């Protein structure tokens, strides 16, 4: 049946995307009820946003939804975000919540340009607080989300590209992930590591799909595992991660440290020209929950 | 910057998914205007599949035999008929979320977005390619039949695939929206097997170009080759023969990066002969072939 890196259906987020233009600057905004969220830098090297906000009046902002202009009747700022009040509550607003995700967690990104959705892909918040996305100029304001039941949890809004070509942004409260700031400076991505917890979740998915050649009859202590894995640039695995893997461990009857012994053997010796879920490399962008959802057939 | 396997936004298709039930069998249906499309095997039981005769099976069914549901709300079917391996059910009400659309039969090597559904509801969206052997490496569990594959140009949706089954090796087969199977497969239980799978050369070349557009250019070399000499090597590694037409499709991408197509074929040739020596391209340690030149241009440009 295969295992696929997949994204959550994006319709519910597509219905909230609008084009926000302030002068020469056009980008995307997220329209929920009667508020439009967009990156603070639409009101434009080290600018005092707070100040440039004065020169601005509601009629300065042009918010477009489909072939219709949304009249702005209020403006404010919350951290690095802009909150525009419009005179029309979005009829497509889905049930939603704003969430701040932690390193290693994944989400779907709806790439947009001119308030119009262009594509959706799956990605992960990297250990160094960036995301390896795919954005072109004009994508600022695009958002990342997860879907739980029928509630849309927005966890990311796109702000900029770092010199190595990776991306940085904020939660929907306007607070950046990582020490990044929306301004020009010489900020760069810190060294990145492999998300061990996610590699382990993926090996469980393989076993669940019948790809179990790499299993062995040994085990290891947590520390011995970390001592080998860090040498390959893997994030240290903690007791809390081990706990997050409990449901998968129980479903397969394979203890986490027993899976860690298989992983350790995979790192030191390799795959011997073999494959796991058709892959020649250990995938690190599927979380324990992504595995449960895809292996089970969760719908929305 | 950045390059990702991406799908088209699924919202226009989501609003067309419904549930179709017959007896104990339930699968997905596509609701456009006043018609619901779904795999015809929703009508025959388990047994039947041993070689059911659908004409015989269909004529024994009535409009009320079909339980179509949009949400938990039932749609009354007032008509039905068969078209190749699909059922077309006429419902007494029209779908207001129906987007502008058309039915397209794609060629092997082309890509499309799949909206995996169960019980008529959206589970996930992913991007794939119709393989040279006409199967797709999808991610589907029992109950996903009827989910569709599509592309979007502007606001127009091009439906090109409807899922029907899984083959012995675990890959998938299906049909276009006229019910015509892609490949030598049949909706019946049998010893069927996927044909010989080859690597989509045109796409691997588009991908090396997307790698170049985003830095990564270690695999490049000072050599060039002839179309003919390229094929002699590539065809030795299970790669599809590259035609002059393919070379032409890569033109814009060639002009954009300033690397001639045959020069890029030279680079690939070298790659196939020497492996990547533990290196990676766009983060991959294998040459990826599920990105058409069109896909790369749209995303990189």
């Amino acid at each position: 049946s295969g295992f696929r890196k997949m994204a959550f259906p994006s319709g519910k987020v597509e219905g909230c995307m609008v084009q926000v233009t302030c002068g020469t600057t056009t980008l995307n905004g997220l329209w929920l009820d009667d508020t439009v969220y967009c990156p603070r830098h639409v009101i434009c090297l080290n600018p005092n946003y707070e100040d440039l906000l004065i020169r601005k009046s509601n009629h300065s902002f042009l918010v477009q939804a489909g072939n219709v202009q949304l009249r702005v009747i209020g403006h404010s700022m919350q951290n690095c975000l802009l909150r525009l009040k419009v005179d029309t509550s979005n009829p497509k607003t889905p049930k939603y919540k704003f969430v701040r995700i932690q390193p290693g967690q994944t989400f779907s990104v709806l790439a947009c340009y001119n308030g119009s959705p262009s594509g959706v892909y799956q990605c992960a918040m990297r250990p160094n607080h960036t995301i390896k996305g795919s954005f072109l100029n004009g994508s600022c304001g695009s958002v990342g989300f997860n879907i739980d039941y029928d509630c849309v949890s927005f966890c990311y809004m796109h702000h900029m590209e770092l010199p190595t070509g990776v991306h940085a942004g904020t939660d929907l409260e306007g607070k950046f992930y990582g020490p990044f700031v929306d301004r020009q400076t010489a900020q760069a991505a810190g060294t990145d590591t492999t998300i061990t917890l996610n590699v382990l979740a993926w090996l469980y998915a393989a076993v669940i799909n019948g790809d179990r050649w790499f299993l062995n009859r040994f085990t290891t202590t947590l520390n011995d595992f970390n001592l080998v894995a860090m040498k390959y640039n893997y994030e240290p695995l903690t007791q809390d991660h081990v706990d997050i893997l409990g449901p998968l461990s129980a479903q397969t009857g394979i203890a986490v440290l027993d899976m860690c012994a298989a992983l350790k053997e995979l790192l030191q010796n390799g795959m011997n020209g073999r494959t796991i879920l058709g892959s020649t490399i250990l995938e690190d962008e599927f979380t324990p929950f992504d595995v449960v959802r895809q292996c089970s057939g969760v719908t929305f």
